């Protein structure tokens, strides 16, 4: 037989039957009815882009949300269009063809009401595909839409198709690598998906299933004017009369059971019938893509938010009731949802362990380290402490990962320092710890944490702060690296060349002559220890504050930073602020691309000269 | 340097400047005929199916892929003077870090302003090596200092 | 009408119609009968291997020979095997096979004197291609024995086949990357050419024309029993008469006119008629693959030297009469030879260069410069000098550069510093010239240069001797770098704190306290100046000699040489051959990996401890 590895997916059940493996493709050896198919041989046994697209092998919704940075507004409207409800989603894809602002979109028509994926470019073909049809649906016109070489489209989809499309968008950042090669080396050809239209979703069925069971009722499917979903019921509209039907009566999609997403709450816009009344639709806006509904159709508050969360927890509970269901039964599940999390990863055993994102200088309360030691216990999980001065808790099931994350977030330990973005920032104990440190680190590390922590980024970005210039952090070798100085000038009123400051120099930058002393400033690394250590007071502070390093890395290979200069508290986040736009304007490969291989292909004094100019336009 | 291939070391000199053209492919052009992988000493292009790619984290801009194209599918993406600082040899080894592409009269009043900043700083004349001097004060700072002089320059 | 690169060649009939860039395609697009020619188009048109083992487009010749290290032993032999002469390449084919020492043999058979191309694995069948056919052959053959999958085979060749053959085996040292890959990405089938027995050549013709020559004078090509070349006549037996043609009769290939080999001087073993008694043939021994042959046959010495030498000049003055006719004509000349010879390369405008070996310390008697002069003012060439202290002229014609070579061999100024070979060595004036030298770099030089100039590696390899650690030559970013050192001891009984050796200090690694003086290790260089400036001679001599570096490199990207340890000269010269050999061994992509790539790949200790090893092993 020819093996393919989303398999285990499709005969688990777990399978959504959103259809974005199959669009994804390059060498299109993958078709989609009702269920992903095989048509010829796969030399990689499905270890590709139909596997990694998967929004069931992993939902990769917190490397997605970081930089959707999603919100929500409320609001219901109506427009001239007939539609499902109020017509919305056609009105607004009515406008978008109509002004420019995609070149197609991708719609579910019917035949008979067996979906038909299309792609339209004209807004009289928009009205017959404004309508729910509750058959499983493909997003098959997305391939043809490439094929045709659109620029842009507008694509309509439950909250599984939104998903997978999502992780198309964001491919590199949770695929680790660029869309797959086919044989003629090239990627899938799709257009740019400038619009994911998304629809509240709460079930799917089989088309055979559904046209059987009304022909069972005396029902012919193609005379049905009209579908719906309320209350637990499916309506059915046909000469004239409403003949209702119980959900149960039709045979639900077993992926279904195993959603949790009910408003696609990942779409620009998400578009529903609960919360508003009959012949509107429920608008949840939640980025500056979906805002652009407002010209559409004339919003309206006055959204009922309770009915929508309703459905929202009537379908986690049944997510929760078919997850206990297959783990009594022994069957096969997917743990989708734990890339819903930061400071996630999965074991060589199978299991999960869970990063606590390291708090700022390594100190921890004892209400903190007492929570993760009765995590430990309770799941007899193994507690490992990380050289970030983080914590891991090992051994985690696939069924507690949630319910730990959740635990953990209550009191105040955040999971994370995982993935592509800004990792836990390494501090030393510093100023007013140490006695050899010269500068407050514990203050800045948590200034740094408060703007940057866990910000999405092209690949891992690391920040170390050292209260004096022994490194203990590691400054030299970090993306950004900040270290304590201060540099002495002697007084030579007060030298009287007694010798000791050359005693407490490690680097030996003194020189004791006569009745005085000198410094070679090209040894010096302003640790401050001989003015410290004067016991007649003839040093002096010549220049002091935190020296700052840019470009550092370790790991695979070891890149030293580049020592920039002196920088206040304000100049340091502006810095790091900069230095994270600029990686991000010429970041080429996600999740392989360090800061110093970015500064290094565009050059660094390019790369610093850019980052100095957003630094003097920042106002804030 | 004519080229990057740094005949007359570039990287470890005071002020270093090489010859650099690099690559895109046009893929219309382009048939994976695989030519072009072969005159690539430092191996950044991949031939794969009809086309082919370059890594742009290994590429040296040595332009050979352009030159020995038999179906003209590599096209010039950026070209000229790519300029280096800091650089040295002698009793250490010292490598100039890598700036960016500069015009010929960027590259003079690049070159003065760097000797300005280098005697404005210079504590310890016949000891002290600009690599030093830049080291000492910092890079960033030296290099700023070194641009705001450059933004000055009329003649 | 197909694009192939090769069609200049071609064309304009500098071809030597040999057959060798057919056999190395990895798509099988090529065909050779009497001429190469594509049955599919080139997706390269023509800008691959068949281009690059050409020999015709370059010889390759100084880069397989010093490799090759090829000599002369003159022999002469006959066989029970009847054959053209002594039937001696029968002969030697046969053992081979017999004794499992080949696969399969490459020779070339015939059907009514048209030439074919044969594998042979079995000894009787040899027999059958034992004759010398004059029309043009081809080396099919050994693209079948791929297909096959023999491992080893054995190739009988004319001297342009022998040599295009040494191309394709040395492929990467002159092409600068590995064997081209076809459409399924792999390289072309072929086995490994384990002996290359080249014939004495004069020329070959097309079969029709001697078909069509043969015929005029009344002659059945087909019921010829033998064919042979004497004294400039072509020798015919049919029905049991002789009959004598002049070769002037024939059409000569326009390639052979080009063609400067006449013994095949790239081949394991030749065999050839000249120089040796009839029903015999002349043998000349060149490899230990070669030397084989005297299990083969009884080997007799006496050979005539001096008839092998006249035929080598007829052919050398044949070739420069074509070449100038070609000259005068203004027709398309590929300047192939110029790859004879070692510095040697082409510029941006078409015309060549010629690099002079760097003289050791940069040091040139005034008779070498003026003769480099009086050169570049006869052909009006511009005179560069080179970082490594050596002199390019620029501006010479694909005409004259053999003759400037040779003319510059002559006043002992040699071509080099060019290829996968030991580059110039690079010294400073060192100890007796600069007052910072501390150890003799000139002398040292002239015996690194005298021990390794111009010996072949995976790659360019550089070394550099400084006299003291101020490393003017660059020591630390040289294959092998070496540097004077001396580091000083403070005599407390003489010191007195006066201050002057720490002003004389570049490093400042020195400490001035009350009356003595000290000196910090981590910073000191060994530079010996606070020793000789000291006014009291209260500094002396701790420790004193070479420090040596390994695995430096610069050009594309920097890389910094390892600090070894002090060595004496003897150690250097040890410790630089071990180097190169571990270097060679391991060494992957000749011309792309230079020795840091290696060292790093399979790593500094078990480098260099494998260097360690091969060193105790010389003493
Ligand atoms: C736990 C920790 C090691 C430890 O024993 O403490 C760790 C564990 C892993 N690191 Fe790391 N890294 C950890 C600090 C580091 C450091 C040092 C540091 O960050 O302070 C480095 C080099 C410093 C740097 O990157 O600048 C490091 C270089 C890597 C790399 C290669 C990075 C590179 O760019 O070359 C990978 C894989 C990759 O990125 O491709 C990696 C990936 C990983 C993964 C997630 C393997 C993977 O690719 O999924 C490891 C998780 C295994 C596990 O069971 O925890 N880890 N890793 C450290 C987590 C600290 C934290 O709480 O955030
Ligand atoms: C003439 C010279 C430049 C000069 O102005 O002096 C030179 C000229 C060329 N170099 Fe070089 N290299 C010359 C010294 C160097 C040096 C410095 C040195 O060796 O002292 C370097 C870097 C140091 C090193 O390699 O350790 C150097 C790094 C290269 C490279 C890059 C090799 C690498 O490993 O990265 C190439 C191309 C290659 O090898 O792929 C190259 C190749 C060439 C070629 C032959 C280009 C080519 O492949 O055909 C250039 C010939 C142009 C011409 O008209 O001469 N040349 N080249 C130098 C000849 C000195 C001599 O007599 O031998
Ligand atoms: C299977 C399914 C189940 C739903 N369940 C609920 C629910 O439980 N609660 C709820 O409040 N709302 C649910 N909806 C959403 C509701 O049915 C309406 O589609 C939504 O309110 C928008 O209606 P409208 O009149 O604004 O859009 P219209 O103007 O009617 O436009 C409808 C759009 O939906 C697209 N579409 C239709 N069928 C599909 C399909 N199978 N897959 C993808 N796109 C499709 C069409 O291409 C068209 O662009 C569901 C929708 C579907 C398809
Ligand atoms: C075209 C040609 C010109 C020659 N010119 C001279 C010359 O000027 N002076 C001179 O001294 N010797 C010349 N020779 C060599 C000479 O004719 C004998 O071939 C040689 O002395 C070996 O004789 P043998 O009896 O030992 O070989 P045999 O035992 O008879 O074996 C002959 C071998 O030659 C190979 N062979 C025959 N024809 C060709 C061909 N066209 N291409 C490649 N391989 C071939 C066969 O495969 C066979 O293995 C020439 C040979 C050829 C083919
Ligand atoms: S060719 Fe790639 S995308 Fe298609 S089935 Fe195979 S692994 Fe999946
Ligand atoms: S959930 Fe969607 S992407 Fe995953 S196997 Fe099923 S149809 Fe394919
Ligand atoms: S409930 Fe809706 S969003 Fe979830 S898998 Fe089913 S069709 Fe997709
Ligand atoms: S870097 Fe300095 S201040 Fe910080 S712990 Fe180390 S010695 Fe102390
Ligand atoms: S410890 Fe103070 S008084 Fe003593 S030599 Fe040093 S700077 Fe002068
Ligand atoms: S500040 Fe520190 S490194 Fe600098 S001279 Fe004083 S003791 Fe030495
Ligand atoms: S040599 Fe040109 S046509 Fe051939 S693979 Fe490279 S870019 Fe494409
Ligand atoms: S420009 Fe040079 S280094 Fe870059 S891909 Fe082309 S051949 Fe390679
Ligand atoms: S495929 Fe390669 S070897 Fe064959 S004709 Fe083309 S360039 Fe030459
Ligand atoms: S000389 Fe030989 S390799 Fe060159 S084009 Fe002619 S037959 Fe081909
Ligand atoms: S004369 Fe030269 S080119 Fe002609 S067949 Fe003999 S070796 Fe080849
Ligand atoms: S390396 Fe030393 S001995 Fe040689 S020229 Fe330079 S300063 Fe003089
Ligand atoms: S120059 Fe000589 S006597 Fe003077 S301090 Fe130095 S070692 Fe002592
Ligand atoms: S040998 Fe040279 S580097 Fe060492 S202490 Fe003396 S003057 Fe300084
Ligand atoms: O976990 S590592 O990537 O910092
Ligand atoms: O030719 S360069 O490598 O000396
Ligand atoms: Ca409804
Ligand atoms: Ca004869
Ligand atoms: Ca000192
Ligand atoms: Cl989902
Ligand atoms: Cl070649
Ligand atoms: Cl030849």
């Amino acid at each position: 037989m020819y093996e393919w590895k989303l398999n285990e997916i499709v005969d688990s059940g777990v399978c959504a039957r959103c259809g974005t493996c199959t669009i994804v493709c390059p060498n299109g050896i993958l078709t989609f009815d009702e269920r992903p198919k095989l048509i010829d041989e796969c030399l990689r046994k499905g270890h590709g882009m139909c596997f990694e697209v998967c929004p069931r092998v992993s939902s990769a919704k917190y490397q997605i949300k970081i930089r959707e940075k999603f919100y929500e507004k409320y609001y219901y409207a109506k427009s001239d269009i007939e539609g499902q409800d109020g017509g919305v989603v056609t009105a607004f894809l009515k406008y978008l063809l109509e002004n420019g602002k995609i070149d197609g979109a991708i719609v579910v028509g019917d035949e008979c009401w067996k979906p038909v994926s299309l792609v339209v470019q004209n807004a009289e073909d928009l009205l017959k595909t404004a309508k729910s049809k509750y058959a499983i649906s493909t997003l098959d016109a997305l391939r043809k839409a490439g094929e045709m070489g659109l620029e842009k489209v507008a694509v309509v989809g439950l909250p599984c198709q939104i998903n997978g499309l999502r992780k198309l968008q964001y491919f590199p950042y949770h695929a680790k690598h660029d869309l797959e090669l086919g044989r003629n080396g090239k990627p899938v050809k799709l257009p740019k998906i400038e619009y994911l239209i998304g629809l509240f979703c709460t079930e799917k069925f089989r088309y055979d299933n559904m046209k059987e069971v009304l022909s069972k009722h005396g029902i012919d499917i193609e005379k049905v004017e009209k579908f719906d979903i309320k209350k637990g019921k499916l309506l059915v509209y046909v000469n004239g009369e409403k003949k209702e039907f119980d959900l149960k009566e039709f045979e639900i999609c077993s992926g279904c059971k195993m959603c949790r997403d009910f408003d696609a709450e990942m779409a620009d816009v998400s578009v529903g019938c609960v919360g508003s009344p009959d012949g509107y639709s429920t608008i949840i806006i939640r980025t500056e893509k979906g805002e652009e509904i407002k010209n559409a159709v004339e919003l309206k508050e006055g959204v009922n938010l309770e009915e929508i969360e309703k459905l929202r927890q009537l379908k986690l509970k049944r997510f929760k009731k078919e997850v206990e269901r297959r783990r009594e039964n022994n069957e096969y599940v997917s743990f989708y949802w734990t890339a819903d999390y930061g400071g996630i990863g999965k074991r060589a055993d199978g299991t999960y362990f869970i990063r606590v994102r390291a708090k700022p200088g390594g100190w921890y309360k004892p209400e903190e380290i007492k929570e993760i030691l009765d995590i430990a216990e309770e799941y007899n999980a193994k507690i490992k402490v990380t050289d970030r001065a983080g914590y891991e808790l090992h051994g985690i099931s696939g069924f507690d990962v949630e319910d730990i994350v959740l635990r953990l977030r209550e009191k105040g330990l955040l999971t994370g320092s995982e993935g592509p973005l800004v990792r836990a920032t390494l501090a030393c104990p510093g100023g007013g710890n140490c006695s050899s440190g010269l500068v407050d680190t514990t203050e800045l590390a948590r200034i740094i944490e408060d703007n940057f922590k866990e910000r999405p980024a092209p690949y891992k970005f690391k920040i170390a702060i050292s209260g004096c210039p022994n490194g203990c952090v590691r400054p030299q070798v970090h993306d950004i690296g900040i270290a304590g100085v201060k540099y002495p000038k002697v007084n030579e009123e007060k030298c009287n060349g007694c010798g000791r400051c050359a005693e407490v120099c490690k680097v030996e930058a003194i020189d004791i002559r006569g009745e005085t002393s000198y410094t070679n400033y090209n040894v010096c690394v302003g640790c401050g220890k001989c003015i410290k250590n004067c016991p007649n007071e003839a040093r002096e502070v010549k220049e002091e504050g935190y020296l700052v390093y840019v470009g550092g890395k370790t790991g695979r290979e070891v890149v030293e930073g580049v020592k920039m200069k002196l920088m206040s508290v304000d100049e340091i986040i502006n810095f790091i602020d900069k230095v994270l736009v600029v990686y991000g304007k010429y970041a080429e490969k996600p999740q392989r691309e360090r800061l110093a291989a970015v500064m290094k292909r565009v050059g660094y004094g390019k790369f610093l000269e850019e980052v100095k100019e957003l630094m003097k336009k920042e106002i804030c």
